[PDB]
């Protein structure tokens, strides 16, 4: 349930298992021949962390269907068995099965969230045979959703990168440990010098022991102390965490023979009318929808590209993005804390719409998305994911909002009844009672979108001037203004979380045509002109930040080319257009 | 002196320090204000491992001159202070100064080789302030060499990527530990089923204790045992490590309360006449000169790209490369062991030639390279580097040769006397008495090159058809045949370690011109035609494997575009040409 980011501490170690592991593709007979017990014969090499799909040649590898086997030797000195020994998987994509010496010791469904397992019982003095098996199959029971029509069929527009996506490490704790930590903030904005009070709450598991919780500022000075599993601080004249201007207090929580620190930023999130308020000021989202996508790591974690992406944002004068379409690495989340970037944390819930791909049929009847017997089997797991996500990222001052799903069939029979339990579960599990949304596919209207009722903020993905209307930007404008005007009638805040136009870097014309850099700039001029007409529009997020990989098809020119930047982060012409527009537009008070 | 690759073992831990550190650029007043004692004020973020030059925007960052400061908190639990606690720096570029709490505890000159420091004495229960400062200045006393004409002036054709290039980890050992391990092999090739005997030799530092050394095969079976600091095995019907067909025995060396394993491949390297023999067969080098260069890591380690590079080689039917122009990561070296790739391990000794850049002058007299007062001050350090390199990579069955320097002024007054001490030091420190070379700049002839005497193999970097003769490939051919014919008269083996032609991916013509993909293919046709005429040519290595970054100048179209592949590893047309040529050409017996 609870998952704190493993770091180095006086009481806990951190042994990164990253490196070149042994690796074999399953042929079917894999589990039969109990490969997890023996070391893999005729093996292959494969770095961890990383998606495996692009690190070898040939379609047989990129396009593989099913299971892969990672192996490796691990060994701990007996002098460390005094502590409890846990194996944390930052993320395995999609389904993981972890053996040790040949004995299944764990299982996890869910390809983008961490999960751990205790090792004490199964550790065997000497070198041990660690085998993690990974499965890439997606169907109507996975999140993201795999379609219908031996090969996967992603019901989503990005490539099915699989393998050990994020790092596999080992850490330890004294057998009575800190397990969760929760921290909230009530900020008093009436004062001339605003001050605030932090509510904490530590959870443990000989659980009776002293509970020290000290508070430092970013320089390192100590400022307060308190005792108890729950407690309080009264930071006066507090330094508010702000977008593009972060401040991180530190929180050293001593308890028994265990210490853990947690950066924390003080800020307030509140909707009010047509105004998305951060620290009781009216925000405007400037930014993009992103992917964890790079060459050749695939979806694998890339701490260098994370910092380079953030550099480019601060260069472009952006302030937000959205973890389309799955939670990002803990490391990227921590970085947004230090760097001051507003994030829209979003679940793996993409592809629950079921009209894509010309749809699937049953008895000559086209299935509806939320059909009880033939449609998405994903609410059980969709709920697990809301739980794991918020348990992980609850404390991140950068997360100002939750995205329950991306482009679900939210205007359909069965939709409201699928999402209500999920929103409720989100607004009840988030200690900071943060706004909740979902990203509405093209086609929905204010009248028909089950998001008009459940959502604190309306998030549209619209393509007026690309799929709908292009190349006639004038007509497309009238379309966008008409629909946008309608959404105004809800009185809620509206933002675009996705708009864009495929552009192959290099293609130009003085009089533009689709796919050229000139057309891409003109498309954003038209859209943005209309955005600026309506004071309830509180955010623009382009799709996408950068070119990224997709399953092949006629519509996809060697991937999705809707990026403002090429896949190696080099600016298309539109990147300068946006950088100039965002420069003349503030974080606060644009309305 | 001795540096074994830190791994996970029953007796030793491995705590990778990689992550986002604190980071500030020096302004001059850095050391004055003793920033290493306090935590950095107004800091910045920076992933480690990685060059910092490309991870922020603006020339002030990319082009910075001088010092940078990395900071970070480290903390060990007192229950681990029983063992000795060492901080290993895989590589800092160029000069590192390591503080702890404010007390200089280490220093290293040398930007591409590992170096460690014991922490027990300076560790202070609690969180500690680890500050590594890094310096990028190059001049006549550094390897590589920095030129003359506040900015660096690389006397080499690649970008001055600096910062913490390879990972910083922490490992431990029992206070009497294994420190080095050496292993050689005499192979008996007379038998029908060749067998061999391995000579080992362990070094330690209560040094009196038992010495167990067990031998396993790759599957994991144990095959032998022996006791003693020195000893022997008699692997019968042995499995010879071969190029593109690796086999790795494992060697578990128990000694006191310490275990360490070391993969090892059995093979023989021997020159004989005009024939470079691996396992007493006549090899032909197929491959390229490489860089540790990727976006945006710079020179920083990239285990995903390492595996992807090796995939591409096996796709192209290559078998070798050369660590131009500095030693690569230990991880890449280990990988070549498992993958079966022949490496030419090479020192940081590039830019000792001093005729580049129009040269530097003194009293109206142009300085010669090896002038005793005004020229290269680098033999002291050049010798350290030969030592560190061979102490690190001595056991790697993939290293079949040593490159002392790249394009030194080897036909000049003073040259022979500079290199003789260095070769000798190389042929005496390498337990396997492996061939030694240096890469000869254009201009040298057999008669004039001090490499004709010192070197077991002649390695030419020639550009007939690019800088010299291009665009007239016919004339250039006559030039190449004439010079090449000459080198034949030494009776030694000759190989080209560098040839190539800048090619901007995308530029084409039916009737080619320079910089097009068609010209690049034609240039290699001409060169290779002449190579194939001479049976003493035993290797072709293209320059370069992939496009890489350089200091700016008119001659460098957004970097060095001589790659067979673009900087993101995508094939230029020549890559298919080579893949087809190398397919019809074996590892052995091409002559
Ligand atoms: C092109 C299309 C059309 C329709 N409608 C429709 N199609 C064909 C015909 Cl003949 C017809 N009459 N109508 C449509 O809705 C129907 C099918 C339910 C959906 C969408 C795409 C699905 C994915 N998106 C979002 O934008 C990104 C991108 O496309 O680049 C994705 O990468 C990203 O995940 C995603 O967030 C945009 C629309
Ligand atoms: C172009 C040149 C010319 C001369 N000679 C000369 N220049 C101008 C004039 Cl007017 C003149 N009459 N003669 C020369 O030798 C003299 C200067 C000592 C050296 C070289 C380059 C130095 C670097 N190399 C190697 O190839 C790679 C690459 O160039 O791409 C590098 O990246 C790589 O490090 C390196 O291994 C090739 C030659």
């Amino acid at each position: 349930n609870a998952m704190l980011y493993p770091v180095l501490t006086q009481s806990r170690l951190l042994s990164d298992l990253s490196g070149v592991w042994n690796f074999k593709l399953d042929n079917g007979k894999g589990f039969e021949e109990k490969w997890y017990e023996k070391p893999l014969k005729d093996a292959d090499t494969m770095p961890v962390p990383a998606s495996y799909n692009d690190l070898k040649e040939g379609t047989d590898f990129r396009d593989h269907y099913g299971w892969v086997f990672y192996q490796r030797n691990i060994s701990v000195p007996e002098y460390v068995k005094s502590q409890r020994i846990v194996l944390r998987c930052a993320a395995v994509t999609h389904y993981a099965m972890i053996y040790l010496n040949g004995k299944l010791i764990c299982e996890h469904k869910g390809g983008f969230l961490p999960f751990e397992v205790e090792l004490n019982d199964d550790l065997q003095d000497g070198d041990n045979l660690l085998t993690i098996a990974v499965n890439n199959v997606i169907d109507y029971t996975t999140l993201p959703v795999g379609g219908k029509a031996p090969q996967n069929n992603p019901n989503f527009d990005f490539f099915n990168y699989c393998g050990i996506t994020r790092p596999v490490k080992i850490y330890t704790t004294p057998e009575t440990y800190i397990n969760d930590i929760t921290v909230t903030a009530d900020i008093d904005f009436t004062k001339e010098e605003p001050s605030a009070v932090l509510n904490y709450n530590v959870e443990i598991k000989y659980n009776n022991i002293t509970c020290k919780v000290e508070l430092f500022d970013e320089e390192g000075t100590k400022l307060s102390e308190t005792e108890g599993s729950e407690g309080t601080f009264e930071i006066s004249n507090v330094r508010l965490w702000q977008p593009l201007n972060a401040y991180l207090y530190k929180i050293k929580v001593t308890a028994g023979q265990d210490v853990y620190t947690l950066p924390y930023g003080v800020r307030s999130v509140r909707v009010d009318g047509t105004k998305f308020l951060i620290n009781e000021k009216p925000f405007y989202f400037k930014g993009y929808g992103k992917h964890e996508d790079t060459f050749p790591n695939g979806r694998g974690i890339n701490l260098p590209m994370n910092t380079k992406d953030i550099s480019i944002m601060k260069w472009q004068h952006a302030n937000s993005f959205r973890t389309s379409h799955y939670p990002y690495s803990e490391e990227m989340m921590r970085l947004c804390d230090e760097e001051g970037i507003v994030v829209i944390d979003e679940t793996t819930a993409v592809g629950v719409n079921l009209q894509f791909g010309g749809g699937a049929n049953f008895g000559g009847e086209r299935i509806g998305t939320f059909d009880k017997e033939h449609g998405v089997q994903t609410q059980e797991h969709h709920k697990d994911v809301i739980r794991d996500l918020i348990s992980r990222d609850k404390n991140h001052a950068c997360v100002v909002m939750w995205s329950i799903a991306n482009e679900p069939d939210s205007a359909a029979e069965g939709a409201y009844d699928y999402f209500k339990p999920l929103y409720d579960l989100a607004r009840e599990l988030d200690p900071q009672k943060r706004p909740c949304t979902l990203v509405s596919v093209q086609g929905t209207t204010a009248d028909t979108d089950c998001s008009s009722q459940l959502s604190d903020v309306i998030c549209l993905n619209r393509y007026y001037g690309w799929y709908f209307g292009g190349p006639d930007l004038e007509v497309s404008e009238t379309g966008l203004r008409k629909e946008l005007s309608d959404w105004g009638k809800l009185g809620k805040p509206v933002m675009f979380t996705e708009y864009g136009a495929d552009t192959v870097s290099g293609l130009h014309d003085t009089t533009s045509v689709m796919y050229t850099e000139e057309y891409q700039v003109e498309y954003y001029e038209m859209n943005n002109k209309v955005f600026d007409e309506f004071d309830f529009v509180v955010g623009e997020q382009a799709w996408n930040f950068a070119d990224f990989a997709t399953s092949q098809s006629l519509l996809r020119v060697q991937g999705n080319k809707k990026g403002l930047f090429t896949r190696d982060r080099k600016p298309k012409m539109v990147a300068h257009y946006f950088r100039n527009r965002w420069s003349a537009i503030p974080e606060f008070g644009y309305k």
